[PDB]
């Protein structure tokens, strides 16, 4: 049987798949066909179908899982098309995470013989982030932050070490936003959630810009111009709120200046794509912010596939936390971003 | 000299006016006939102009206010028609409040000698809110929640005691959100803020259903349902997610049912204005809970304009709040919510 952990969520499936290879000569015997069907046609294809994709620059390679050496795939496909996925495989045991191990555990036990484990989504999270840290990216961190995010003449990726990780606030922004105080290994809570999160992006971006993809909504965005859409508070006082301390550049309210009608006849898609952008993502990093301060907590890491190809976000989220904390609270991000729990699904394997 | 007060804010004027009634007879001789005008003009009429409009309900009668006894009148106007009020003004001591104290200072100085006192915002707000509060409205209580807000058949407005207000959350939802904490008549501190307010909700509002007025919108919302729009935890778990005291019809995605275009073609304008109140409503109540929490305050009164004709976010507010933490927090609101801030720049007339 295979070795796969996977992470369905209300808009993506995360698979990790581990490739043994340390492969003996009696063992690629014993190999049953459909077993090295499936090991070529995923090592073989870096598209799967039309909507599935292997992120073949996160591949860990040479990993030892479970007593063997291999190589751990990262690959992902939208969860409306899981129904294509279960037909591929009628025609082994499942370690299954996300909301859609059980709202498709009867589908799942349509194959015949399958076994399905179901785990939940933020024990996994939590296991899966701490073991591909432990392990590094290929010798390289799995944990960066951006320095000097106030100044952009020298903001730059750098490397951050996670080997106390303790305590920590991890950040899923998913569909929605889910809000985690891992105090150890075993000690973690949900501290709270927020509804505002990836799905709220796309789904508001699609409606305002008529965007076809979240790749189209990024791009979108990055030529746009959110003030021509957001009031800020320089709009409101005339310049900074000094008493309090608000820069005249803050937005004071999000889509504000839609109320007028002849703002609203001006504005351009890209205007409003950028601004759905920068709503969704000071509003996590508030968020992220009041948890943290709540929590005693001074480092926050963001996971999830908002984050992805998303320079911008994430680059907002580090200049907006490090400016809104006074300088008390880190923004961390994480390669292998939207797996974690994918990973952590793999990980419980040893249970069964 | 009129007694008024104003707060200028980034969509609406408030004014409160203090019309005397125990004019004497020598004291109505000594008027000046432009004195004798604008009061006349302001209490035999309820519109001003196209856009203005005093708020009747709201009145203060036989209030005794720096040693005088009259009635305090309520008015609001676009912030947008500023310019035809400081026109009509040109063809006097303004304690004037908000960001457009600041941003329209040098336009009242265009009326001739007049004198313009600029007063913080949240100052003013304070203020003016412990000294409605101290006087009641009209004998009734100005502060009021909704009992039973878990039960829809038991919920109903009920008065609420405020005569040791302190410590108090207020959420002054206007054009954006700011949060303050108020530990005594001298010291309080805006806490935070969040740009998604009343003018998120207009702004996104016209841009999805095209709706003209903050009353359509409402209407619009009174009829939709925000479900088809937003992503429920049903939807992505089949159910209530048990482990972490989620209910099935808790939002895990705001808008996340419209990355699917089937779904957006389906949709409704009035869907798409609950699901915008809905978001917008729920945030605040989110942000306002984290706010309690870290502050230890467990009495939260939400004001601003935001909640003006609007009971649907009231009963939102009211039912969210408790329900999310577990009954420790009690949303409170107050019958003059919009004009706080116009009243206590009023009341700073005795120091010019
Ligand atoms: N190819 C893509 N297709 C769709 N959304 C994408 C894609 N790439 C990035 N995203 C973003 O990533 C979000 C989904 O992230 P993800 O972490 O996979 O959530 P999820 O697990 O599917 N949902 P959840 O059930 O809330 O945990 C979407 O809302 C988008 O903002
Ligand atoms: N007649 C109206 N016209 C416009 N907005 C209205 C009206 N009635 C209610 N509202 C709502 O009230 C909000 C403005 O509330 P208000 O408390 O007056 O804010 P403001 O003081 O003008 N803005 P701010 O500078 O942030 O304090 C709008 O964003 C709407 O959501
Ligand atoms: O966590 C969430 C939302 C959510 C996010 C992600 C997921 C992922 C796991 C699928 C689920 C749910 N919420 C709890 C707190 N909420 C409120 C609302 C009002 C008030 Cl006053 N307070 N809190 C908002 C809802
Ligand atoms: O208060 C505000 C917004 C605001 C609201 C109302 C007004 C009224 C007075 C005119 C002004 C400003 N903000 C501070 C905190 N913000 C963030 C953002 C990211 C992070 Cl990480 N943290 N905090 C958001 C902005
Ligand atoms: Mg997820
Ligand atoms: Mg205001």
């Amino acid at each position: 049987s295979p070795w796969f952990g996977m992470d369905i969520g209300g808009t993506l499936v995360k698979l990790s798949y581990f490739e043994p290879i340390d492969i003996t000569a009696e063992e690629e015997q014993e190999e049953v066909e459909s077993l090295k069907s499936i090991r070529k046609y995923l090592t073989s294809n870096v598209a799967y179908g039309s909507t599935g994709i292997r992120d073949v620059h996160l591949e860990l390679k040479d990993l030892t899982l479970f007593g063997r050496r291999g190589n751990l795939h990262f690959i992902r496909f939208p969860t409306q098309d899981l129904p294509t996925f279960i037909q591929m495989g009628r025609d082994t045991v499942l370690c299954a995470t996300g909301g859609g191990a059980y709202k498709f555990e009867k589908d799942f036990r349509t194959i015949g013989n399958l076994h399905l484990h179901k785990l939940d989504e933020l024990d996994c999270l939590v296991k899966g982030l701490l073991y591909i840290d432990s392990v590094s990216f290929n010798g390289q961190a799995e944990c960066y932050y951006f320095a000097n995010a106030s100044e952009p003449e020298r903001c730059q990726k750098m490397p951050f070490n996670l080997d106390d990780p303790y305590p920590l606030l991890v950040v899923n922004i998913g569909s929605g936003v889910s809000i985690l105080a891992v105090h150890s290994k075993d000690n973690y809570k949900r501290v709270t959630g927020t509804s505002l999160g990836g799905g709220t992006f796309l789904g508001l971006c699609s409606l305002l810009t008529g965007c076809e993809s979240f790749e189209e909504a990024l791009e979108m965005a990055s030529k746009g111009d959110s003030t021509q859409a957001d009031k800020l508070v320089r709009d409101i006082y005339g310049g900074d709120y000094e008493r309090f301390g608000l820069p005249g550049w803050a937005v004071a309210s999000s889509f504000g200046n839609m109320i007028y009608k002849e703002k609203r006849e001006s504005v351009s898609k890209e205007d409003l794509a950028r601004a759905t952008l920068v709503t969704i993502t000071n509003n996590i990093g508030s968020v992220a912010r009041m948890c943290a301060v709540n929590e005693k907590i001074n480092r926050v890491v963001f996971v999830g596939n908002f984050l992805r190809v998303n320079t911008l976000s994430m680059k907002l989220l580090a200049y907006a936390l490090d400016y809104w904390s006074k300088g008390q609270l880190k923004a961390l991000f994480l390669e292998h971003e939207g797996y974690f729990g994918a990973v952590g699904a793999l990980l419980g394997l040893p249970n069964f």
